[PDB]
């Protein structure tokens, strides 16, 4: 599709067997999502946004549907105020910005 | 232009005959420019993230132009480290997101 930036670009995902709402962020470099349960092993991390560092849990080669187009990267698992796609997984699905 | 996001989505901005770099993000409401002395009137703001909080300026009607398309609007200053192209400014260049 084509998403305007009128309002939040906010996409239906699908991970763990959920649907979840994430915003299609390129200002992330990573994919952040709120606190959730997902199968397998996480390693502690630290990450930073414009209030500063928080610790993620970090899981690898999880598979994740954006919009039904299928990805499968790192997700890290943390407090952040929004589900949010970074360009880890905007990149698998071909995402592009234009003007 | 058709800018891909394997990199962090920097380009340069012009603000009264001084380009700079700034990241183009989706994922930001607001744009938020690197510390500066902007003639003007401000009220405080208070913008939040990954992280929590910071306390910036809000400027209105600020002109700035994105790879030669001009967009005028609120900027908000503050001691980011890198100056960020919210969607405040996106929308008045016709940038979308495809995928
Ligand atoms: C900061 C702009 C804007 C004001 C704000 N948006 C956000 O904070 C976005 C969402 C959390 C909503 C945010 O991801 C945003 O895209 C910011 C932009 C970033 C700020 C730091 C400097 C570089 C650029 N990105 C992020 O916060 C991600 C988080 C992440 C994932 N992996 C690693 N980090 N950061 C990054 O990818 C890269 O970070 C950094 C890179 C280099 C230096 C850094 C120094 C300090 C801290 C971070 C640095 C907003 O709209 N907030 C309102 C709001 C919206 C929704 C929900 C709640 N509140």
């Amino acid at each position: 599709p084509q998403v305007t930036l009128w309002q939040r670009p906010l996409v239906t995902i699908k991970i763990g067997g959920q649907l979840k709402e994430a915003l299609l962020d390129t200002g992330a470099d990573d994919t952040v999502l709120e606190e959730m349960s997902l199968p397998g092993r996480w390693k502690p991390k630290m990450i930073g946004g414009i209030g500063g560092f928080i610790k993620v849990r970090q899981y690898d080669q999880i598979l994740i549907e954006i919009c039904g187009h299928k990805a499968i990267g790192t997700v890290l698992v943390g407090p952040t105020p929004v589900n949010i796609i970074g360009r880890n997984l905007l990149t698998q699905i071909g995402c592009t910005l234009n003007f």
